[PDB]
């Protein structure tokens, strides 16, 4: 196994893919492995006010995300996580701003975009000040459990855990703090991690940084139920941003995933491989924040 660095540099690609006619941006990617192919859901916001989703048909390397087919879903689920949940054999898709805080939905064939059972609650608790609510759900499950982890726009992130025979089903409506700083450090878009071949997890959360321009930090954990430790967590000195990321074409490093070497619920993560689809946008792109033109690019960690 590799250790992770404490100072990240990597590599990046420009946009991965553009929009289909009708939306402005392509945001908040989640990925999974599928028969040897990149499985993508994503949010998407059209030239008015609707926020929806997507996903992309299967596709074998990066090059092809341009030309995937880029499929609507009739009933959005925004800022998506999917995953197999093994010990059920079900896909499960969560997800926010349906009828409760988190929502969810479930399947047996992942790539049909409107092939999901009706809406069920994943979460229906509230939070303090905060302007949005909970937002920006990532799961994880270990041995005995399965970890809801969020944000809230207010610089703290929250967890809740149930039996992981209990799932799928909602984590009720209470949530623990397990880290809080000004609004802007924690800000939201966190992913929980285990690491391949390590004792050890990871969390990445968004910050905004001085000037406005979103990067990740990052944190450690040896369990999920235990307490999390900085890992790379400045504007300097990011998980991945601007002062590392190697990207031009955006300043911005946003809302995204590491690529994981299994679709299963333990969210494993290669260390000797990392790589981050991330959401980015031109610097010179301004006004309003829902219409920012955001898409996909991948960076991958020098090793
Ligand atoms: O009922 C649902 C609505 O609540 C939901 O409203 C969206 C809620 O999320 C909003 O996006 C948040 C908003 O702002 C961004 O942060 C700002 C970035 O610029 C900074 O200068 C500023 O200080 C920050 O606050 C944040 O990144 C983003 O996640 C979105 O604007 C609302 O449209 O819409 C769906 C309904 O079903
Ligand atoms: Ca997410
Ligand atoms: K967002």
């Amino acid at each position: 196994s590799c250790e992770l660095p404490s100072t990240y540099r990597w590599t990046s690609t420009g946009a991965l893919a553009q929009p289909r006619s009708g939306w402005v941006s392509l945001k908040d990617f989640t990925v999974v492995p599928y028969n040897g192919q990149h499985l993508v859901y994503a949010t998407t916001h059209d030239t008015g006010t609707r926020w929806g989703s997507m996903n992309f048909e299967p596709f074998g390397d990066w090059s092809q995300m341009a030309t995937a087919r880029q499929n609507a879903m009739n009933s959005p689920t925004v800022a998506p996580t999917l995953f197999y949940f093994a010990p059920k054999d079900i896909w499960v898709l969560a997800y926010q701003w349906g009828g409760s805080a988190f929502s969810y939905r479930t399947s047996h064939d992942p790539t049909d975009p409107n092939g999901w059972s009706s809406e069920q609650v994943l979460f229906s608790g509230s939070i303090a000040d905060s302007a949005t609510g909970p937002i920006d759900q990532t799961l994880i499950g270990d041995d005995t459990h399965m970890y809801l982890f969020f944000a809230g726009d207010n610089g703290k992130i929250y967890r809740a855990s149930m039996p992981i025979g209990d799932f799928p089903g909602s984590f009720g409506s209470t949530a623990t703090v397990v880290m809080s700083d000004t609004r802007n450090n924690l800000f939201e878009a966190p992913q929980v991690y285990k690491l391949q071949g390590q004792n050890r997890y990871l969390m990445i959360v968004e910050a905004i940084g001085a000037q406005g321009q979103r990067y990740f930090r990052s944190f450690t954990a040896t369990s999920l139920d235990g307490e999390w430790t900085p890992q790379a967590t400045s504007e300097s000195n990011p998980f991945a941003g601007k002062a590392n990321s190697g990207a031009t074409w955006t300043d911005d490093i946003s809302h995204g995933e590491l690529i994981r070497t299994t679709a299963d619920q333990t969210m494993t993560v290669d260390p000797c491989n990392l790589q981050l689809l991330y959401q980015g946008r031109d610097p010179g792109s301004g006004g309003t924040y829902d219409l920012l033109p955001y898409r996909p690019g991948l960076l991958t960690l020098q090793r």
